[PDB]
């Protein structure tokens, strides 16, 4: 259950609705979960993107996450590998709308693969989302896990907060439920993970892209 050990190849497919307006994006890069750093590079395959990249950061794989070596064995993520586990999360945009995510998180071949449904309702056409009226960056968040044992797994909860064009910060609220998809897995007791991110571009490819960098500790 250790196949993150060296560096494991990253696979993300998500397929969006947003207030109809659909898109779809796929991503690939490179994972060291003992130094806990993701380096992704993702494409819109559907012309430009209906939605701000920054949005659907948290959505595009924490079982890279740095663990320490006191607190390995709290680490449902990699315990369930490679059946996957199923991520599930709604995001409730402050004064807009929300997405809901159900996601498969699990090995193909020696690839980690994160598959994504993401349904957005009830969005603005005109407000920070749909508007992309949201800055091209994103800042240091903590999501708070705890164990769901009623279904043997994980819960989260944590705002993250878009930086506005216009000065104001835009609320996301995140709920998570993390289930093994098999037999027994680990239930950590109550921890959290620190995430950092860079968003950044490349200068050659043309279609709508997110370039990022990512370090999470445990």
């Amino acid at each position: 259950e250790e196949l993150f050990t060296g560096v494991v190849p990253i696979l993300v497919e998500l397929d969006g609705d947003v207030n109809g307006h659909k898109f779809s994006v796929r991503g690939e890069g490179e994972g060291d979960a003992t130094n806990g750093k993701l380096t992704l590079k993702f494409i819109s395959t559907t012309g430009k993107l209906p939605v701000p990249w920054p949005t659907l950061v948290t959505t595009l794989v924490q079982c890279f996450s740095r663990y320490p070596d006191h607190m390995k064995r709290h680490d449902f993520f990699k315990s369930a590998m490679p059946e996957g586990y199923v991520q599930e999360r709604t995001i409730s945009f402050k004064d807009d709308g929300t997405y809901k995510t159900r996601a498969e998180v699990k090995f193909e071949g020696d690839t980690l693969v994160n598959r994504i449904e993401l349904k957005g309702i009830d969005f603005k056409e005109d407000g920070n989302i749909l508007g992309h009226k949201l800055e091209y960056n994103f800042n240091c968040h903590n999501v708070y896990i705890t164990a769901d044992k009623q279904k043997n797994g994980i819960k989260a909860n944590f705002k993250i907060r878009h930086n506005v064009e216009d000065g104001s910060v835009q609320l996301a609220d995140h709920y998570q439920q993390n289930t093994p998809i098999d037999g027994p897995v680990l239930l950590p007791d109550n921890h959290y993970l620190s995430t950092c991110s860079v968003l950044s571009k490349d200068p050659n490819e043309k279609r709508d892209h997110m370039v990022l960098l990512e370090f999470v500790t445990a």
